[PDB]
């Protein structure tokens, strides 16, 4: 068994008005949690703008604690997997395909 | 990274030489009758190279290259392995890697064929 991790950009700069976080979570907040289970991965929204309170986010980023280093990156989904190699890579490929629709706007 | 942007992946697969020191792993992968590594690359859309200690079967040259300190020979410091590489968009890169990792398994299990 091995761990894989892959960041996937949430393209905020490119589409600054689209509610990506709401798209990812769905109206009940369940959607990303469900998708991680469907693909046998773990998926977390990390990076700048990923905390609810902007001021706290800046404090945490300035703290320099390792657990907040992610706050220096652009907003992203981190997909992680732990499985035997062939299966780890397959799960990641599946997750990467499934996440696509949530990372582009669905209206102009 | 961006979901659509082509990316490189690389993954080492150990060849179990110490466990099976009389079995010719390399010959079987490279032999002209099987063309087995070539075929595996084509079927999986990955690229594969045999690297690490013993990958040259010219032990003296291998040592000289290891001792040269040239970056292209750093791999000689690792145990014998297949390096599987791919360049594709992320979803496809990972899926192709997974297919390659499944398909290589049969070459790493010694039998009498």
């Amino acid at each position: 068994n091995m761990k894989l991790g892959q960041k996937v950009l949430i393209p905020v700069k490119q589409f600054p008005k689209f509610n990506f976080v709401g798209k990812l979570l769905g109206p009940r907040g369940n959607s990303l949690k469900r998708l991680q289970e469907e693909t046998l991965t773990k998926m977390s929204i990390l990076g700048k703008g990923s905390m609810r309170d902007k001021a706290k986010e800046e404090e945490l980023r300035k703290s320099g604690e390792a657990k907040y280093f992610h706050l220096n990156d652009d907003l992203h989904v981190l997909i992680e997997v732990f499985a035997p190699p062939a299966e780890a890579y397959a799960r990641m490929g599946h997750a990467l395909e499934e996440i696509k629709k949530f990372l582009i706007p669905d209206y102009n």
